[PDB]
DNA sequence: CAGCTGAGTCGAC
DNA sequence: CAGCTGAGTCGAC
DNA sequence: CAGCTGAGTCGAC
């Protein structure tokens, strides 16, 4: 039943996350962490402090797909275990220094062809697949996008819901 | 001294 | 059975 | 997050 997913998404804020490669998204799924560029990092830290849930919807550049979505469980933190990100040309470790903890809600993929009917009113009513890293998605649009994902049987939402209450 | 730059897709060609 | 698909840049948005 | 960018002359063409 979608009621427990809908619970997590109530009053949430939604952000498109773009990755230059697949490897860092697979690493994010294995380790439950994410790092982003500094302007987006500050925006996510601010959203985490005020929003009931901050939802990151992942899409690898030029893949034509979303690869899943996750909920922020902490602000970004520096120091400790350095994440062995695969750095594309022009990307540095210091560029991505802050590490967010995230809890995956769905790790299954959704191709753009199945979201062709969803438009984001916070991006000129363009299709939700249109956007740069950190593009905010309006509440209703982001909710419907997350509900389009097939259910992920490898996900138990207990830990997420427990830390929310 | 401060702002930019470094994780957009699409169609034409 | 045979053809396609898998190593284009650019500007609009 | 850090480095760059924003007060060179000259000769070939």
């Amino acid at each position: 039943g979608t009621s427990k997913l809908k619970y997590v998404l109530q009053d949430a804020r939604f952000f498109l996350i773009k990755s230059n490669n697949h490897e860092n998204v697979s690493l994010a799924k294995a380790k439950g962490v994410w790092s982003t560029l500094p302007v987006n990092e500050k925006k996510l830290n601010l959203a985490f402090r005020s929003a009931r849930s901050v939802i990151l919807i992942f899409s690898v550049r030029e893949s034509g797909k979303f690869q899943g979505f996750a909920r922020l469980s902490s602000e970004s933190h520096h120091g400790g275990s350095p994440i062995h990100w695969v750095l594309p040309a022009g990307m540095s470790a210091k560029m991505l220094g802050g590490v967010f903890k995230i809890d995956w809600i769905c790790r299954r993929e959704l191709p753009f062809t199945k979201s062709a009917h969803l438009t984001n009113p916070w991006n000129e009513h363009k299709p939700v697949k249109i956007g740069r890293d950190g593009q905010e998605i309006e509440l209703e649009c982001g909710t419907q996008l997350c509900l389009l994902f097939p259910p992920d049987e490898s996900i138990d939402l207990y830990q997420v819901i427990h830390k929310m209450r």
